[PDB]
């Protein structure tokens, strides 16, 4: 069937895997692993980096027969598109594009933090800004079940990951935001997701992200 | 008319401004000015920010009728749809997406480099990798006039914003890639784009300057 690739960790691939599972898409996981050390032993990827035939060699990637997708957003939009899980009205499409880009920013903000040696320095800064970021998502989501109304589209999967991350990082921060917390329940509650949340196709070790300082002791 | 807002500088808004001009959309510029005092931090914009009624306030932003759009790629895609400058085929759908994200990443490359003082030492590193990413873009553009075949779409606007910006950094870069070097000429030769570039309202200020907090001397 189609194949998904990324490093052996949740990361950017987490939101994609979830979608592949929600849509029951038959896929294969060919995850590369990294040798954490001062010299960053990433050979695993390098030796097959160009052997794949992708236009822009990068992880994550997906190869659907003749289709070769690169970069999360492209991949997500692809499966979603081939499953009608997109936005219809100009309004839904606008929200859709704003969200995809908005969350991506948030992912990057936290990511840099969890990657910096001076974690302790920026950490307090991030915390005293996290609530204001969330407030915006709270208001937007409102009382609608999903970010695009009654329709659960791909942006929801992206949303779940970004929110779930900040929750694991600081559970107490999203306490003041009911609709957000309950949103995470709507997602995890989805029959197909819950079943997957507890299966072999998941990370044994409780670490959600590893890149340089985090994911290693 | 529409109300496009951003700091008086090229930035992300540059690719949008060109798209608007080309599509003959009567846009209204609301260009804010950055820090004048030593601590060149955001100022005037902050006094407005929330009062605009933006779901997620951030620059740039476009306000068309009842559509308050933020995030560069959201605005870009919005206008693309309205004027049919989007990918029609699934083959073109994956292409526009990959490229969309691929270019934003590349822009980030130069940006991050500019945002830091160590520039003088990091420059050679980035410079040494330039040919690599350009080989990919050239190979992708291949023989075809535009990145999505024979018809101009929005990616060509983000591509120009990235490629051209690179030529400004080091003119020699695209020399080894004639089709990209030619692409630039062709894009700049478009009736509307030409009219816009010769008209007193095109270039605000240089790229690195102000953004990289560099004061000319
Ligand atoms: N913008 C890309 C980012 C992809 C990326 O940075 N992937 C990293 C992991 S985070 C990777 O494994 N890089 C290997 C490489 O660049 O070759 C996306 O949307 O997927
Ligand atoms: N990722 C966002 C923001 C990009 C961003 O970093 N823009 C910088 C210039 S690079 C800037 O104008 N920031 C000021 C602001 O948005 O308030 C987008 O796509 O619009």
């Amino acid at each position: 069937p189609m194949t998904l690739g990324y490093w052996n960790i949740r990361g950017l691939a987490h939101s994609i895997r979830l979608l592949l599972e929600y849509t029951d898409s038959s896929y294969e996981e060919k995850k590369y692993t990294m040798g954490d050390a001062p010299d960053y032993d990433r050979s695993q990827w390098l030796n097959e980096k160009f052997k794949l035939g992708l236009d822009f060699p990068n992880l994550p990637y997906l190869i659907d027969g003749t289709h070769k997708i690169t970069q999360s957003n492209a991949i997500l939009r692809y499966i979603a598109r081939k499953h009608n899980l997109c936005g219809e009205s100009e309004k839904e499409q606008i929200r859709e594009d704003i969200l995809e880009n908005q969350f991506m920013d948030s992912r990057m903000q936290l990511a840099k933090l969890c990657y910096d040696p001076d974690f302790e320095k920026l950490k307090p800064e991030y915390l005293q800004a996290l609530p204001e970021m969330l407030k915006l998502y709270s208001q937007f989501l409102g009382k609608q079940p999903w970010f695009l109304g009654d329709k659960i589209t791909f942006v929801d999967f992206i949303a779940y990951d970004v929110l779930e991350r900040n929750q694991v990082f600081e559970p107490s921060c999203l306490d003041a935001f009911p609709n957000l917390k309950d949103f995470i329940s709507r997602f995890e509650g989805l029959e197909k997701i819950s079943a997957y949340m507890k299966s072999s196709r998941f990370l044994p070790r409780p670490v959600f992200t590893k890149m340089a300082v985090f994911g290693n002791k």
